[PDB]
């Protein structure tokens, strides 16, 4: 699917009527596959940081860590594969400017790679964007074949437009969401007792942004 369809049959009107959008089997299964090749390898090679700190204990070796992360810029040797994956998010965007609510986007972080290590831990109830730094919209693509949520969990449940009735997304090979990141969409990971990665990039606002350089 070319992104200016994909973007204007799809990811437009359902990002301006509910605020989040899930797009199945986005790359294909041998370009996803290479994606999780290059996230186990950095996971492999120690890349990742040792996770959040979840609880602090007396006795430091009682600490408990969850969700590691890893900043990718896309352009690193063994990382070109999740550069591609970027470029096809930008794609996506670039194709929806203009029409993703009054928002006029004009860049992007880096990558955010996110490894849940399976050990029971998840992600706090949260909002990403609270506070006004900019950013408008999250982007997550989820690599994990054959996850079962039922047996594994790591369910995100994101509460749309705020509201306590919720949607249950799995983290599935090849999917990818999108979402508003300020209060609209409060969202929180469930545990997750298997290995879980996602890669986020989020994407800024140009007024919202050029006025968070002074609350810097
Ligand atoms: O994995 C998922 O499906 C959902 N993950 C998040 O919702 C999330 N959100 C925010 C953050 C995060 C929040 C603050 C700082 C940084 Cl570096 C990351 C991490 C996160 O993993
Ligand atoms: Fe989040």
């Amino acid at each position: 699917l070319p992104a200016l369809k994909l973007a204007l049959e799809y990811i437009v009107p359902c990002m301006n009527k509910h605020g989040i959008c899930v797009v199945d089997d986005f790359l294909g299964k041998e370009t996803g596959q290479q994606i999780g090749d290059e996230v186990r390898a950095l996971h492999d090679t120690g890349k990742f940081t040792d996770g959040m700190l979840v609880a602090q204990k007396s006795d430091s070796s009682k600490d408990i860590r969850g969700d590691k992360i890893t900043w990718i810029e896309g352009k690193e040797p063994g990382c070109e594969t999740i550069g591609l994956l970027m470029s096809s998010m930008d794609d996506l965007i670039r194709h929806c400017n203009g029409k993703l609510g009054s928002y006029k986007i004009n860049g992007r972080t880096k990558a955010m790679v996110a490894c849940y290590p399976g050990n029971g831990t998840g992600y706090v109830r949260h909002v990403d964007n609270p506070n006004g730094d900019g950013r408008c919209v999250t982007c997550i693509y989820y690599l994990n074949k054959d996850w079962d949520a039922k047996v594994s969990g790591g369910i995100l449940r994101i509460f749309p437009e705020g509201k306590a009735q919720f949607a249950d997304i799995e983290p599935k090979f090849d999917r990818l969401l999108f979402f508003w990141s300020d209060r609209r969409n409060p969202h929180e990971v469930q545990p997750a007792y298997a290995t879980r990665y996602a890669i986020t990039v989020w994407y800024f606002d140009a007024d919202e942004r050029a006025r968070a350089k002074v609350k810097y």
